RNA sequence: CAGCUUUACAGAUCAAUGGCGGAGGGAGGUCAACAUCAAGAACUGUGGGCGCCUAUAGAACUUAUAACGAACAUGGUUC
């Protein structure tokens, strides 16, 4: 309609600074298909991989702190907790393990997932984590009693990212069924099922200050306030690659990594793509490989960290692009 | 052999003041329920001074070749 387009044209987005590559830390001998940082501090960030390991990394130096070898198969995801000094990690060996960070050694392997487990999210407020695998089910664990407390049946296929919010919409799943769910853990049921994607929403992330949750199928990055479970915006992601990552920055600077490796940045809520970045790879590696598989920002937000399939981790420092809608 | 404090004693006037006072058990069970027993050598309250000082106090148990055991098993997890 003309009534909306005109309005869109009238409104302007804020000039977010562009992004330039800063650090590249070829250290893993495998994909680096998870990355995470400490809520409390931003000194280190760990990165689980197809190595089977996960390595810890000092941001400032870029130096490899230490390794951790508590899986058999490849690590798919990790989550350092704000409220406790535990690092949860999870691998396609079906193990959702829990590393003490006072001793850097596993403690509570949680057992229950029938098959390769894709993501963890620690609940920001509770002493409870949430994991989901190709199982097609998101189980919540009491961390003390290392048992699945509840489980969330709804989904009809493998479930990827499964973020935890502190409100009522306490889990924000995202499947290959292309539904992204909002659940009520307490009710033992769904509350609202965002079906707006076309394909496997293989990426989703909570906004820090804004109580919303960007989510990405093969192209269209939707983003939504999950209070009602209502759409907020659609991003200009029109011919970008298969969106692997979908991290959001503190300053409303949503990042999206592709299977292409084209690092695409967007103003959040606007839905305005305001940068593209061509990937890079090593002289030995192939041009098809290069692809940002996992990524996240620091708590401040000036450094984006992208794990790419070059067996690398690339950290990114910081005139905006013209609007032009449909 | 003097002095004062307590019991055992008559019969008292019984005020005065104390102390034993709502004055009423003891010994024990291979009997329970609860609490609590590894922490700044580490305890608990009380007010007052304003999470911390200063007086009150209380305190059973376990500990310095460090422990509830002058005793010694088995698991689970990683390496």
């Amino acid at each position: 309609i003309v009534n909306r387009y005109e309005k869109l044209l009238s409104q302007r987005p804020e000039w977010h600074a562009p992004w330039k590559l800063s650090r590249v830390i070829n250290g893993h001998l495998g994909w680096v298909r998870c990355v995470a940082i400490d809520p409390v501090d931003n000194e280190w960030f760990i990165t689980g991989s197809n190595d089977t390991t996960m390595k810890v990394w000092d941001l400032a130096t870029g130096k490899l702190k230490t390794t951790l070898a508590g899986h058999v198969m490849t690590v798919r995801d990790v989550a350092v907790s704000d409220r406790h000094p535990y690092l949860f990690s999870v691998s396609e060996d079906k193990t959702v393990k829990c590393w003490d960070l006072e001793k850097n050694q596993i403690i509570r392997d949680y057992y229950g997932h029938l098959s390769g487990v894709r993501t963890v999210s620690i609940h920001p407020t509770l002493d409870l984590i949430a994991t989901a695998g190709r199982d097609s089910v998101i189980k919540l664990w009491d961390m003390r009693t290392r048992i699945p407390v509840i489980t969330l049946v709804g989904h009809k296929g493998p479930i990827n990212q499964v973020q935890c919010t502190p409100v009522d919409p306490q889990v924000v799943s995202s499947s290959t069924d292309a539904t992204v769910r909002l659940w009520d853990v307490v009710a033992g049921k769904t509350m609202k099922v965002l079906t707006h994607h076309k394909r496997s929403v293989r990426a989703t992330a909570l906004h820090p200050k804004e109580f919303s949750v960007a989510s990405a199928c093969t192209d269209d990055i939707r983003s939504w306030g999950l209070a009602e479970g209502s759409l907020l915006t659609n991003f200009e992601s029109e011919k970008t690659g298969i969106i692997n990552t979908l991290s959001i920055n503190q300053d409303d600077v949503l990042f999206a990594g592709g299977d292409n490796g084209v690092l695409s940045f967007y103003d959040y809520k606007s839905g305005h793509k305001y940068q593209s970045l061509a990937t890079r790879e090593m002289v030995g590696s192939l041009e098809g490989e290069r692809s940002v598989l996992c990524s996240t920002f620091d708590k401040t937000g000036l450094r984006l960290i992208t794990g790419e399939a070059d067996k690398s981790i690339k950290i990114w420092k910081q005139p905006g692009l013209a609007w032009n809608p449909n």
